């Protein structure tokens, strides 16, 4: 059995859990609202600089639906 | 011989001649100069996570003297 695998996932699992679960979606929707000052009063052309995060978010989201959800469980309830 | 070494170096050089480094330090300080700007009232939490970029810019410094000052040949000279 892969237990060195199970030690990764367990860490992941406690990381998952001891943080990013109190402030959940908080300061990752923050970066947008952030970087609105660029969009607006920067460069015109500022794509390159949010190219990732305006999906990422979408993802993550359409990823923790289970979580959230009666579905696959939450990290603390897992661990 | 080491022919995909050889290979190995061969397209890394011609990457460095359609990309060069005229057009890149460049793009590295406006993007400088622009944040460096933008948070210049305050509000640096789109400095701190973007640190690695502007400290990124001093890591291409540095691996670039080294190209001036060991009288290395250009990569397209080399090519």
């Amino acid at each position: 059995g892969r237990f060195d695998h199970f030690v990764e996932w367990y860490i992941y699992l406690h990381k998952r859990t001891v943080s990013d679960i109190s402030s959940s979606i908080k300061e990752l929707e923050q970066q947008v609202n952030d970087l609105q000052r660029t969009v607006d009063g920067g460069m015109v052309s500022v794509k390159s600089l949010l190219e990732q995060m305006k999906f990422k978010l979408s993802e993550a989201i359409e990823r923790n639906d289970a979580a959230v959800s009666s579905r696959v469980l939450t990290e603390s309830v897992q661990k």
